[PDB]
């Protein structure tokens, strides 16, 4: 059949009974905010912030919190954070390219010839459409975080829970230490895009659309991947249509329209209307409503740096950045998902990614020797056309200019630290995630002599319309430990250093568990400021504090994924003088892919991370630094 999974438990079985996202006690939030400020501020700064926190907690903040709590109780079908968080991404005027859109790249098919571009674009496309069909059918397994996979991720549990009504099903999972996740974002994976509008963008979905969008050399093509009866088009016919597209010999347009999706959102909002004005609504709707965007690049990957630039931004002509996601396939079969960040917290994307990798490699629709269906693709594939006015041509040119000059400032590089990874660190009773974060703190201290605002995401999807919470890895413990390793490594015994590491790890573990439980401070404080602004009040003084501005100017922005499907991922810095640090702790090695703009130096940062991990692993092995 057309499904890549056959769950006896309906996909959405737990959604009705998910626990509501807790709002922390304001007292806890103020303390936690100050705890994260400790390593960042001097004494005079810290005292000023502490005084503002007192004022806030006993006054305007106390009042905002009472209203936040009342509002939450009026809105028990959702979470306090979900609306405000969408609103922040969608109201942001900056280009989505680099500022927000990340990528994850697939591992190659382990069968060599299945990495042929045509074969792999066909297999990935068919698997993606299979995912869509499995999701619609409720045949996708629910997303569930198990504490004990061996009792709860079993056919025996699945066979019972399916009989418990959705009003009660979460309780069944809970009693087996299993935590179903929110899946309310999953539908936005497909037939979905972000539409630029003045002031605040729009998320658009059209579930009735049955066609794929394909970009090649900046040209736009559409063809059906689902037939009239809702079945997947014969893979051999999909193969024929993609070969057809890959056979097109037209050069890159003089004004490639995809450039516009990289603009400032107010600029693109104006230019889109002009497209509409010039009779392009119908062509736009075909782009907007496509299942997803498949991008066929006509060059192989030179190296990991080239790979990272290609998947993260490319040359501006061959990605439709607004689309829920772009599935990219290069001439050597290298493949990635570049995705639009505003529409979800990316958990949907990873699930999709993992299933699509598995299905495409273990159950490919076609082989490298498959003969494409004898079809007439010129009839089945429409090559889209935009009616471009003088003003639109001027706008595409200015879009290209802005894009090329920004991308020029972006550097990316990576390391593969091979001395050890997850298995060695677990033996030493340390959280692998905490050790990586420590290394980044330590590296930044070595390179810049500073402790700076650091961001790690944690999913809050165990709750109804849960999103993410910020783990703040820069702690008094990482600061002390980095200072010991960097400023005076001869001052401490290995024993002392080891115990310092255990303290970083334990605190990081604590913050991780609290964040997952909604007990960070970042979302709470943000929701309070949103509510103040939404009620038309002046911004409270707490938020005008330079320490607050600084806490939310995330110089070290970090992200990790743990998947057999993922080769690497990447994202640009979130601030001009920041790093974008994509990392993974594998069993025997640790990977880091780091981006920077002109004001930071990623290459040196990577040498420093290398050195820090070398020192860390030395001290854990019993060796002097």
């Amino acid at each position: 059949d057309d499904y890549l999974q056959h769950s006896i438990v309906p996909t959405m079985h737990y959604q009705d009974s998910l626990p509501r996202l807790p709002i922390p006690k304001l007292e806890d939030t103020m303390k936690r905010y100050l705890n994260a400020q400790k390593p960042l501020l001097d004494d005079s700064q810290f005292r000023r912030t502490e005084a503002l926190c007192k004022n806030f907690e006993t006054g305007v903040g106390k009042e905002l919190h009472a209203h936040l709590l009342a509002q939450d109780k009026q809105n028990k079908h959702t979470s306090y954070i979900s609306g405000p968080w969408f609103d922040m991404y969608l109201t942001a005027r900056d280009s989505i390219v680099l500022n927000f859109n990340p990528f994850m790249a697939f591992n190659p098919d382990p069968k060599s010839e299945y990495n042929d571009q045509l074969t792999r674009a066909t297999n990935l496309t068919v698997s993606a459409v299979r995912f869509l069909k499995t999701l619609q059918a409720g045949l996708l397994e629910p997303e569930v975080f198990h504490l004990n996979p061996s009792k709860s991720d079993t056919d025996a549990f699945k066979r019972l829970i399916r009989f418990v009504p959705p009003s009660l099903s979460w309780y069944g999972a809970y009693l087996v230490n299993a935590y179903p996740l929110d899946m309310s974002q999953y539908f936005r994976l497909f037939n979905s895009t972000r539409i630029p509008r003045p002031n605040r963008d729009e998320l658009f979905t059209d579930t009735k659309a049955r066609h794929l969008l394909v970009l090649r050399k900046g040209h736009f093509y559409v063809f059906d991947v689902l037939d009239q009866d809702g079945n997947i088009v014969n893979p051999l016919e999909i193969q024929a249509h993609l070969k057809y597209i890959l056979s097109d010999s037209s050069p890159v347009p003089e004004f490639p329209v995809a450039y516009l999706t990289s603009e400032n959102r107010d600029v693109w909002a104006e230019l889109r209307q002009k497209l509409i004005f010039d009779g392009n609504e119908e062509t736009l709707k075909k782009v907007d409503s496509a299942v997803f965007c498949l991008c066929l690049d006509d060059f192989p990957m030179k190296d990991l740096i080239h790979l990272s630039h290609t998947m993260l931004h490319g040359d501006g002509t061959n990605r439709w950045f607004d689309k829920s996601f772009n599935l990219i396939v290069a001439e050597d079969g290298t493949a990635a998902v570049h995705f639009e960040h505003s529409w979800g917290d990316g958990v949907a994307v990873l699930r999709f990614f993992n299933e699509v990798f598995r299905d495409s490699t273990q159950t490919p629709a076609i082989t490298p020797q498959s003969q494409p269906a004898a079809t007439n693709s010129s009839a089945s594939v429409e090559t889209l056309s935009f009616n471009l006015s003088g003003a639109l041509k001027a706008g595409i040119t200015a879009a290209k200019e802005k894009f090329d000059t920004t991308v020029k400032t972006l550097s990316i590089d990576s390391i593969q630290f091979q001395r050890g990874g997850k298995e060695f660190l677990k033996k030493k009773q340390l959280s692998p995630d905490a050790v990586a974060q420590l290394a980044f703190q330590m590296a930044f201290l070595r390179q810049y002599g500073q402790t700076v605002a650091t961001y790690e995401s944690c999913s809050t999807a165990a709750f109804k319309h849960g999103r993410t919470e910020t783990i703040r890895p820069a702690s008094i413990f990482t600061k002390r430990c980095s200072e010991a390793f960097v400023r005076d490594p001869s001052k401490h015994s290995v024993g002392e250093l080891q115990h310092m590491m255990a303290e970083c790890s334990k605190y990081h573990g604590q913050l991780t568990k609290e964040a997952a439980m909604g007990q960070g401070f970042d979302r709470h404080l943000y929701a309070l400021r949103y509510l103040a602004t939404a009620r038309g009040l002046n911004l409270p003084e707490l938020y005008l504090d330079p320490a607050y501005q600084q806490m939310n100017h995330n110089i070290l922005s970090t992200s990790t994924l743990n998947s057999p499907a993922v080769s690497l991922g990447g994202f640009a810095p979130v601030v001009p003088d920041g790093f974008g640090i994509a990392y993974a702790v594998h069993d025997d090695w640790i990977g880091c892919n780091v981006s920077s703009y002109s004001g930071r130096n990623a290459r040196e940062f990577l040498h420093c991370v290398q050195k820090c991990l070398e020192d860390i692993f030395d001290a854990l092995e019993g060796k002097a630094i």
